[PDB]
């Protein structure tokens, strides 16, 4: 139970990789998801006398966990990973293929700035426990990293898992911490939201806009205010799906725009009624005719501007 | 505590089966349910010297857990199953009937594509721990698999449990993993939903449709918009029972159809009022008479089309 | 730590009883409640040499838990009961009075078919661990079963605890399992629900019924539809108290009846307006006068029929 | 590890007291709160040879937990208290001052019968573990009981903690159980509820009452029914703060009174409209003038009666 | 495992400091947040013979946890901190640099008196375990206290962590307890709340205020009451973001002011209608013209007064 002696006086290259098995239950509210995968490391200790016999009659040698194993810890996870050791084998004067089955509650933030069509990346970092004087450096093994076993999570389509970048950070000016980064690139399927969150609100707004084709003040007032109440009720209904973040959101500005449009519609209706009362029917009709075309065009232009602001640039 | 020597050089056939005892609390939101059942395996080790005495005076021999027992693990469950060993007996040069009482929080997905009348299947897979060189293959024992002990869960009617299929999958190109599949086929009782989720919404829509039999613009506007608000409030009320999935749902399209019908009704009322104002009473009456028959017929045809789309084909 | 030898070759009669101490927190949604009580068994082993000295100078002998104690397990509970041994004493060639203080989360179903005035029964079953060949049969000791220590739970009034029935069931055609049943008969106090769930809804319906004493179509429409919206809002407000079950409920049919009455009222108002427009004032007045008396009488008759259906028969 | 011999043949007086340190998070819904305090017992064993040396050179003697310590258990708490032993010292032929730091989730019921201005008392009972034949009786030590260390909990003002009563109860006719009662007397601060739960509802009711100063039937109907809907919505809004109990509540009857007032207002408006239609303007005006004064006076009288009923008597 | 002998007869100065690493998930409702940081103490024991060899060939000496380590406990946290020892080294006749990686659920109250623009301070206290007679006094080490490693939490901007004050409190008149205070000064970003909680309510109120520019009593009543209902619905919608405290809140008085304004608007509309009915059109017009200017000016003045009350003074 000791690190191999530094005869070469060089850090041991503990190559590692993760083969995803089954991931599910991505909770947006808690920013948590489950991960089940393989952990395959290939740390080599030839000078530790870990059976470097060089005997062909005893190839594929098997050893228990009595020898020291480089401990790997996940910074993201808040609980200890349930480890299940599978294979502990070393070749004659070769490397050790030590595999494990693990499940953990890995933590990762989310970016709800493009909520209907967002493209978050899922992060997993791991660290090594540097003990004694033998430096331990983590490398990337491209052979045993991937997810090609038909894994799926509802609402998303996986596209990449082999980012395998190594952003060696710093902490209290420490010597070295590799902190291998495993990026799980995912995208959201948006077809279930168009007829659920967007179209019902647009229909309510369009129902509101019909007040310009009438001349009854009571009917216009009832239409507009009851439509506003219906919009508030729908916003209450779809509160769970909508995200609540302390920053601006693309889906969080359309609602404010809708409120502004309701206020402007109320002001326009009141102005029309006042002008009609003050005996200016020609001016009232001109204002109504102008508004009929001004409202939807302004709405479309503002939506285009907001899309170009949040997306694109 | 060693696997039996492979004198025959063949994998040991560990026959197994599950006798359901009590299952309850199927939570649709978390896709979890409780299972209490028997686990009866019949693994045979004649060459392991596990009392193959062939003595009639000592039949029905009893042994403790000192001998090795093939460990069986459930991939679905997220926690260790509470095991209660009952019988450990071997016949002279026979097999071992090792029974257990277990309770676990087995996980399984659900398909909310036909929510009022869905027919989900409940999955349970188990795996064996291949140790040393003696291959372990899992088989199906039809004698001790079933649920015929008057087990019930509220809202469902069980119909089948003996699917006992063996879909041997692959993981990292491993040698063999039987992964026996235990399918619990269930169906939902829908009579408690017709007078709770469907009829109250249809009644609200029918109340909305009565606006075509009136000529008061203010009354029509109040009727339609307040009916829309009532529909939104009812949707809020029945949110818990309705499922929220990232895919299309049969019960998730009727609501969108209802919103579309409300929008079309508002447009029709506005058109009628505008035509009446513009001194076209004959055209207004013709439009109203046409709409009176066009609305329910179109609704019925669209419902039939949606039913033929989601169900049937 | 061995069962007493079957010198008489008869099963040992382990008499037992439960003296309730403090029960509280009956959660209807989770169908769970806390129970704190005494467990007093009187299993006798005279031939086990468990101090059958027959010495008057050493009466009321005290022994530790070194001797075997018949393990008692509760099938209902999902967790191990926190056991606190109090007295372990045997009389000379007598029985052992082994008492314990236990608290457990015992599970039991509920019948929400008469929710305002329901009379559920609370079930507790226990089983014995049959070991070796000495058969163990559970009996009922009427001396130490009861709750006469001023125990109360909010909202209910206890009436019986000494049902002490023994419904010996079967499981995989086993030899014997006594499975003593302890029925806790309780009833619900309904005076806090009449002015909270029933009267506010009846008042809303009565407010709706006043539309028949008016001739303004706009006023009638506003009254009826806004009353329907208020009823929906109240149903949302009292959702937590109301039960959600996959079967028919007495309180679950009155709501459907109320929706039907709202729909019929809307139809009647529309018919009256149409007849008045079509120049049939006498027929409109006759219809209104008939409806004024027909509505409450039909409502009362339907309520009586529903009461006779759910209750009584 | 044995109780002191009863040379005097008298029960040992284990004086005890609790010095509150920090209490917080009183959850009304779960009836739970956190308590951190000191536990100082002064049980004396002179005849147990627990260092009764009577040597002045070794005063303030220190001993470890090797000697037996009378176990103290809290019936209210559902979990074991995290104990932190601080001082274990005995004077020469004196007593033992054994102090501890403990934190527990102590349970206690609440009385929501005067919710805005309630004065609940917070209960803590403790019991002793009577072992062997040496009787253990719990007493009260007024020296080390109190809370004078500037402890506060939000929304309440503590007024008393030294009730230190000893209601020795009975359980299965046991010999003796002191069951010391520690009453924490608290009161609620009500100034944050007057402008949050009471005044907004009174304002809504007053808005409703303005219908008597108008003659438009449609306006009166809209006013009253929309005000009722607003009241229901506010009740939904303040549901969390309001308590839900299976008994009558002072704040639970004002709401029913408000519903009754809404119903009576609707009836009065309908009666006025019917009388005006039936050509009785003088009677309609007289009824309106009478109601204008009858409504607020009756409301005030009923509120006074309800206050005198729930409070006072 | 003994404290160093007090040869100097002076308390040992155990200097300590916390270097923040990663803090996140500040839950306002539960007043909890996660903290991951370094714990670096520099307690010195030269007279304890903890390798005071004064040998230059063995500088940077390494020792295991066999020697006693001063236990540090956090009063705020409700759970034991997960400790990970990193470095245990002593210089020849020097001090011990004992570092640890810890994560804990530290508790701290919040002041929701300026909720949109609040400036809470986050508190962390630690205590030492005084054992034997060697007094232990906690000091502050400014070298290893800070957060300069690019740590961020959503919605807040950290500004200070090195308060490192030492408010030595008292408990039962104890000798000494340093109770070092670590203040984490944070501020809230308010730009995400202006277009989400404030502007939508101001727009609703402004929509309400348009009733003064009309003469239709029915239209005015519908406008005002439906606007009030919409305001209640919005308050329900934004309930989660708003804080619920038993004391007055800046955001908790604006709502009451809005309710008062709605009530006054209803009263004004009723007064105008009554005066118009009683044939006083000049007085009605004068009242309307006065109110048009009186309402917004009074609202602005009251808002300024409330701001000067809660903020500033
Ligand atoms: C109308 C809807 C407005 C949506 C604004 C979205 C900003 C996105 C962004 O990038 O904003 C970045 C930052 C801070 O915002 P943040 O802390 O990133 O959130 O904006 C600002 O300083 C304000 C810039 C936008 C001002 C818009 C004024 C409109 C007046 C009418
Ligand atoms: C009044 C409506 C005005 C609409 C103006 C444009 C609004 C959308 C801007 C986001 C575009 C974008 O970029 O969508 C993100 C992704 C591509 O993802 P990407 O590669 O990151 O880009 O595209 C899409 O899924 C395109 C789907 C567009 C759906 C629009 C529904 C509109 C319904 C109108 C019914 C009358
Ligand atoms: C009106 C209601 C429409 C309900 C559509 C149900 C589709 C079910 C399905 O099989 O849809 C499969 C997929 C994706 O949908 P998914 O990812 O499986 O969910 O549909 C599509 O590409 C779109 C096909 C339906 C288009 C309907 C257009 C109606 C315009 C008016
Ligand atoms: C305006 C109403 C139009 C209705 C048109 C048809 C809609 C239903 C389509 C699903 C059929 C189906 O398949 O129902 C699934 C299952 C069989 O399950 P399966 O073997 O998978 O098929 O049948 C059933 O439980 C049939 C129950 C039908 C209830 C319909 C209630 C309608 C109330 C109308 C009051 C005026
Ligand atoms: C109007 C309200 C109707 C309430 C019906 C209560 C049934 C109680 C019961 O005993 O119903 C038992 C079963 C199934 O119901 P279940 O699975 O026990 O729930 O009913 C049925 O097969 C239907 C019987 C009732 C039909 C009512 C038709 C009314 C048309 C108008
Ligand atoms: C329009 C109203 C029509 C009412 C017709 C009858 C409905 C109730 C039927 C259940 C009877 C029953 O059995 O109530 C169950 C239990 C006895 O329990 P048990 O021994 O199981 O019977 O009795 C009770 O607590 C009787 C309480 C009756 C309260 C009724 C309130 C009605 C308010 C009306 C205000 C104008
Ligand atoms: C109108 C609002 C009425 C509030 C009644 C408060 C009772 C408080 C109490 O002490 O009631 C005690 C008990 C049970 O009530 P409980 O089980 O303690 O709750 O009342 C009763 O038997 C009924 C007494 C009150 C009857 C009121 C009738 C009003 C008709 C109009
Ligand atoms: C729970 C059901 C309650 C029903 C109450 C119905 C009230 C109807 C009022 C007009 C009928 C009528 O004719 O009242 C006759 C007389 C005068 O009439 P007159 O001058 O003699 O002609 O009116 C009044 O003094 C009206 C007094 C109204 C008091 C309301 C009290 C509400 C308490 C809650
Ligand atoms: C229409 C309004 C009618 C009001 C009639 C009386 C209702 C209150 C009865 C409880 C009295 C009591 O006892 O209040 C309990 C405690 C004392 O606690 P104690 O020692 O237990 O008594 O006093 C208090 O905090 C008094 C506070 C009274 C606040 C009343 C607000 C009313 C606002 C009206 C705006 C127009
Ligand atoms: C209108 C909105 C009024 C908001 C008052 C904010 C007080 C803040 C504070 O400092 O109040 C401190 C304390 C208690 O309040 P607390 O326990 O700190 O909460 O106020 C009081 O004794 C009352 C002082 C305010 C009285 C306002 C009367 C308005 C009548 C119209
Ligand atoms: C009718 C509207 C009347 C407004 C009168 C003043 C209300 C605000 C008082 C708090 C000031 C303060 O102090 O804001 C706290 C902090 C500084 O924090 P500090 O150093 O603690 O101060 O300033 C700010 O972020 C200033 C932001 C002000 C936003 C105001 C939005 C108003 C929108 C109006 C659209 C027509």
């Amino acid at each position: 139970v000791s690190p191999p002696p530094p005869i070469a006086d060089e850090p041991l290259t503990v190559n590692t990789g993760i083969y995803l098995i089954e991931c599910y239950s991505l909770d947006d509210k808690a920013e948590t998801f489950k991960v089940n995968a393989f952990l395959s490391l290939s740390w080599k200790d030839r000078r530790l006398a870990f059976d470097p016999v060089r005997s062909g009659v005893r190839v594929k040698t098997y050893e228990p966990e009595a020898i020291w194993i480089p401990e790997i810890r996940f910074v993201n996870v808040e609980n200890a990973r349930d480890a299940d050791v599978v294979d502990i084998s070393v070749s004659p004067d070769g490397t050790v293929q030590y595999l494990e089955r693990f499940s953990a509650r890995v933590l990762s933030p989310l970016d709800f700035r493009r909520y209907p069509f967002d493209s978050q990346t899922l992060h997993i970092y791991l660290i090594v426990r540097s003990v004694d004087t033998r430096n331990i450096v983590l490398a990337v093994d491209l052979e045993k990293v991937g997810k090609n076993d038909d894994v799926f999570l509802t609402g998303w389509d996986i596209e990449s898992f082999t980012a395998v970048v190594k952003p060696a950070n710093f902490a209290l000016e420490d010597r070295l911490e590799s902190k291998l980064d495993y990026q799980l690139r995912i995208s959201r399927q948006y077809f279930s939201y168009i007829p659920n969150i967007i179209l019902p609100m647009l229909f309510i707004l369009f129902i509101s806009w019909t007040a310009f084709w009438s001349t009854s003040y009571e009917a216009n007032v009832t239409l507009v205010v009851s439509t506003l109440i219906a919009h508030i009720a729908f916003n209450i209904l779809v509160e769970t799906n909508l995200p609540k973040t302390p920053y601006m959101t693309y889906t969080g500005a359309i609602i404010f725009m809708i409120y502004l449009f309701y206020f402007v519609a109320v002001i326009e209706v009141t102005v029309q009624h006042y002008l009609k009362v003050e005996s200016q029917p020609a001016r009232a009709a001109s204002i109504t005719r102008a508004s009929r075309i001004a409202f939807p065009v302004v709405f479309l232009l503002a939506n285009i501007i907001l899309a170009f602001l949040f997306f694109g640039f």
